[PDB]
């Protein structure tokens, strides 16, 4: 009569569900944000779907003969992916899209980053997706991105990932003397003039020039690439923690890293997307950015999915617009997992918790539902019976008790077409943080629920 | 040479126009948003306008041989409703537009809004478009909206409407112990965990189960209806002041009633679209939701209107574009009359008064006119000259005293396209308010400004 | 050897007992509070009662014989109403009394409300009793009360009961300006000077004179009634929540409407005092008003009462005293119920509940017990044996934690004599407020504790 | 219809009306106020009424005969005086009552007020009445009261009245030097130990010890009267303005003068009564004190007035009680005048007005109407005729905007016996100060409003 939310772990066991994620996603998802830690999971990504796929630039009709058990693939300049999955029925049906962004939070140098300030010389950044709490210093940094030469080389930086590359990191002042430092914790660390890369080692050729450990870096920086103190102006700014993503907890049952914040649901997804064989009716995946910083134009809310869906539908031309208009969509992105080190922030009821299976949102805004997108309960009852039948656990949360924090999920950006969008996501564990926890019964269970929205 | 404003009746009485709407519109309006007041206003209306219409389904080019003289209508998912009706000249000459959200402020149960705490239940909430002042209390309250089965059963809910209906609300600490709530009036009733349903009445069969007065509760749901403490998950929250809308003041001159809010100007314009016949240029009629909490997409945004007035300039195919950028909208929305009460917020001229007409608007922002549409001069005069033949009733207003509230109507939304969009509307009384006041004859007014909009 | 309170119903069932108040007393009750909301109980309870009573003005010693089985009532100028019932044993030796008090908090109108500031006309008001929140705003308001003209002629008014009748209410600043209204929630909504009759409408044969839309509305009212602006200075201010008292909750198994406050008790002391044949000591019931005020002289602490259980005596005659200081009286007033909304503010234990009987008050006070009642244990300890025979449920209550609200009954009132006095009532959901909660099992309950209190 | 008040000027002239107290009442009442500022109006007005009246001691049955047309006063351990007037028909009919607190605040020597400090010598006080607004410095003071010797020898007090009577006052720091004292105008001025009496003059024959001045003046207090520094223990403080009460205003419309509130309704209220000839039904005139501080026992809420209207009503005895629940009173004290320097704290219709007439005020308490009386319509539509036939002009007031100040007359304290009772006095400026200021038109309207209570 009354209600009551499974747990995962019990129902899985089985000897082999278990195996088939405790190692099983962990290792593929639990090294992917290892190995990928800038939105070049792009690359990594697009390397893997080597077992079909391809469109880009391959486009002659029959070049690949766009029908039945087609798959392809669409990069949007490096920055976004997205892959198609051709079945049964005519695109003017609809579609199965799967939706994330690839993005998340970081800092990352300005266009002239490097400066030289009593003896040492730092490295200007700016955080980006705002990890609001500032406490991205004391702990060890990696470097990450690429660099533009004027002719167009492009090179690519990587320092601080392998165990013998040296690593960076933010500072601050010793207890000792932070006692002036008090005042609103809402922030007494928040200059974008931090990161020291090179201390002493003065200078270069010793050949005077005032910002001598200034010059001997560049040159330093000179012999490997092949960059100037400009280039920096054409650069890719990427600041990340160091470090491969761990097992969490005495019981292995958590993953700790960087980045789990929606790129876990985007590795579900596209596993998920990836085994996905026999459609009856074709299904997309989304990978987007620049969703942690609004979702702008360009590389999020852009029409590289418009202009492509269509592009792709001509291999049946005019506009039709049925299309996207019959499809359904599952946006997904992480939320909050109820912390037993901070309750009185949520609802205890109405909260996602950690192993309950998949996350449902309804809605997710600010002061009354403001600004976000609210699936339609009939929609919503049908993914219900679908995650019944092939079972898969599911939570519904909301984010902390009403007026609390403030949401606004991609979801509605494509709902703007009249698709049935709902979301979804894995439930963390101190989001936007350098460290971020998940536990991989609910990566798992997420990830069946992907995998089981293909059919019906 | 110096305009002046004069009262809405005295030029009325005729004898005819007054009884054409003192029982004329305070009889349809005044029962319409009594016997609808959650966006079903679809449903009811959409029974209306059984004089003709359709499309929806209907799509056979010839199956109504879409020409002069027809009329059709298109439902979205039930939240939102638009209207055409075919005139001589061609679509791609232009349209008039009339448009409209059926939304209104409102709170509305959880994801799992049942629970119960210390001996009776109650039933989590989470207010919906800025209702802010929370003094939605002590007063009586009515469930509406509809909940689905896994199965995808739509079961309606209305309770609290008849005399005979239970009712619910919320509670709020009596004054004498009332002492230590006193600090920001802005906010010391704001949870989303108010609202008891039922009382001792614990429970069924008294079987044990520590939450019996829930476990009784959702048993009593049960044989009504037949859902499951799930279901809500997939369910339509709706609580709404209850009580039919009445006639306010000793002389009958207004009307007390909930989602007065946009809903009176969604009506006005209705019957005036409605009983709108020989038609020169096609004029529509929308009307959809999400409007008070951002009009995000979906069902606000959403590009239903878009994708349909080629839908239907398709009964004449490619693009051409200048089909909308040649039309005149009339975006209207219910704004702020002068309160006696709190004069010092308003800046007297350029302020609604209560029964001078329809409302006008310029520019409605913020901060400098920040994020609004800015209605054309050339535009404004015709209006003018339009609402001066056929006489009516017109006012000019502005939100409050410069730098006081803020301000963002729907109006912009399609001004994208480049048409000639303005701000109307009827003057209200405490928006937002679970009771709102409106005068008889501005609604009357408003509607002949509407009509009038036909043809010259 | 331990103590629980248990639940009224569950004990109750029977199929009987339910039937015999579900719908018995929430009918009578139910409906008492709703054709009666200003201290006017007197006259529909004077109406009843006629099977016997009289005596007011019926004084001729033996007109009705003031003998055994006799039953008399004395109306004090309308304001307040005291029923006797004789029993065998002599006056002399004591009473068994019930008091309540009939009046509760409102609004009402100054002795020059008619006003008209901009456009629209007003109405003073001046709230009485204490409503501390003035949350009495936004939702519909009723006018009741009475005239006298200059004459003597006593005119009638109740407008907004009806369904056909026009409402009324006070104003309050939208929330999109009401950004300035945040200072103490303490008051922030106080004036006396709210409450708008009539709009536009303007004027009366439109024959000038500034205040035009006041001057319309005094000849509308002057039409209906007789009155002239003046005459409002003999009149009696009364505004009170529209709407019959209603069913709330989902099992109907509480009471939502206006008076709750002790009305309730008023009533259900009725009843019981009502239908109450075979006399051992004569009894007695009395309800006066101007409680929530203080109760001053007059129609409250009054010598109404003294002086009159001797022109009751009377039909033997001199002081002789111990006619009253050997009675025993139940003063009952509703107490304030645990909110499971606001739970800080009660002791949890000591606390009233809904449902879980009737209440008993030993003290009610402030810092101390101060200025109150306290009733002696050995009366107690009576009432529990006697309240165990005849059963009914009952439990005892303090008024908030402590040092939090304060308190005062009318109880010491009349213990001044020497009566053995105790505190009673049902147990309110937010008292005071223009709709308050009731549990049917304690009214039910009370009225069975209070009949119980008939001999033995 | 409509109306309006009008100044009790104009409706004068007459050339007579006006001589009939322009010169008539402010010379009567203009110099009570200056020849009694003590309650020993008792005295003096004992003295008058020497047209009649005894009873005190005189009481035979037939010293007097106790009937038709007889008067009689009895005084209250002369702090009090009550009058009476027999009529025509019974005392068990009722009576026509007339009721006023001749109390006014001021200052008041304590148990042992002389002290020297500092070379002069002072003498302590302590506020009477609650003059709140201790700006009672900088004016010239008076002496009155009287000191009794132990033998019980009463001795009268006078000084400061005279010309040629020295004056007394109390100090406070000049402007040069009161900068630190800013500090909340609620306070900055309020101890208890001020006032001298007398400088150098050092001392009595010169004779040494230490208090020298104060030595010196317990001797110079010695010669006059023949007191010692002990017996002010048994003796009667009592400082107040010096001066005659004067002509106010170029136009000699007002009167300026202490003691004013109600003072003035306790002597219009006394001639009325005086000149008050062939009566139909026993009227009497009451006269206490203590009202400013509370009207406790001993001589404002005693039984004097009881325990005397039976003790007059045996010259026809057992209770029978009628006697005093058939009278109808009129309790008046001064309220407040609108003034045009603060127009703020008043609501400006409602609020009563210099030389609009008699002042009538239906209730008059605090947070909605808490503690005090509420006269009943019935009553009041009687005063109106009344008041309509015979003339005289009446404004209604209330006491500041609803939530303003507090209130709370000694009406109530009388309707505790039934009477019919309302809230009458003048309107004054400045109350509770030094020096009170009223209308010679009101003044005069107020008395005659007072006569025109006689018959019916
Ligand atoms: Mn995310
Ligand atoms: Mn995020
Ligand atoms: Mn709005
Ligand atoms: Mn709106
Ligand atoms: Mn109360
Ligand atoms: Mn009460
Ligand atoms: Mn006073
Ligand atoms: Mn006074």
């Amino acid at each position: 009569l009354l209600k009551e939310y499974k747990n995962a772990w019990d129902k899985y066991d089985d000897k082999q569900l278990k195996e088939v994620f405790a190692l099983g996603d962990r290792f593929k998802n639990f090294i992917s944000n290892c190995k990928t830690e800038r939105e070049c999971v792009t690359e990594l990504i697009k390397t893997a779907e080597k077992s079909g796929y391809r469109n880009i630039e391959d486009i002659l009709a029959k070049g690949e003969t766009l029908k039945e058990g087609d798959k392809v693939y669409a990069n949007n300049r490096g920055k976004g992916l997205i892959m198609f999955l051709i079945g049964k029925e005519p695109l003017y049906t609809g579609f199965k899209i799967l939706g994330a962004h690839i993005d998340s939070p970081r800092l990352d140098l300005k266009q002239n980053p490097l400066y030289e300030d009593t003896d040492l010389a730092m490295l200007e950044t700016h955080y980006y997706g705002g990890i609001k709490k500032y406490q991205w210093v004391t702990l060890p940094l990696a470097i990450h991105g690429v660099i533009v030469k004027k002719d167009g080389t492009i090179v690519n930086v990587c320092v601080g990932e392998d165990d013998n590359d040296p690593v960076f990191g933010v500072s601050d002042i010793l207890v000792h003397l932070a006692s002036e430092q008090l005042e609103k914790k809402a922030s007494k660390v928040i200059e974008g003039e931090d990161l020291n890369i090179l201390i002493g080692s003065i200078p270069l050729k010793d050949g005077e020039e005032k910002q001598k450990v200034k010059h001997n870096i560049m040159k330093i920086l000179n012999e490997k690439y092949d960059i100037s103190e400009e280039d920096f102006v054409s650069a890719e700014l990427e600041i990340v923690p160091a470090g491969k993503a761990r097992d969490y907890g005495f019981d292995r049952s958590m993953v700790m890293g960087y980045g789990q914040d929606d790129r876990i649901c985007a590795y579900t997804s596209f596993e998920a997307m990836l085994e996905m064989k026999n459609a009856k009716k074709t299904c997309i995946t989304i990978l987007v950015d620049k969703e942690e910083v609004g979702s702008i134009g360009a590389t999020g809310m852009q029409s590289k999915f418009f202009e492509n869906t269509v592009a792709d539908i001509m291999s049946d031309e005019l506009k039709l617009r049925k299309a996207l208009y019959n499809s359904e969509m599952l946006s997904s992105d992480v939320s909050a997992a109820f912390d037993p080190n901070y309750p009185n922030v949520m609802e205890k009821r109405n909260s996602a918790y950690l192993g309950k299976g998949i996350v449902f949102n309804k809605y997710t805004g600010s002061r009354g539902k403001s600004g976000c997108n609210d699936a339609n309960p009939e929609y919503i009852a049908e993914l219900r019976r679908i995650l019944s039948k092939e079972s898969v656990n599911w939570q519904t949360a909301e984010l902390g008790k009403v007026d609390q924090g403030g949401g606004g999920t991609i979801a509605y950006i494509l709902a703007e077409y009249g698709m049935q969008v709902i979301d979804c996501g894995v439930a963390l564990l101190n989001m936007h943080a350098p460290w971020e926890i998940s536990s991989k019964a609910d990566i798992y269970e997420t990830k069946n629920g992907y995998s089981a929205f293909l059919n019906n």
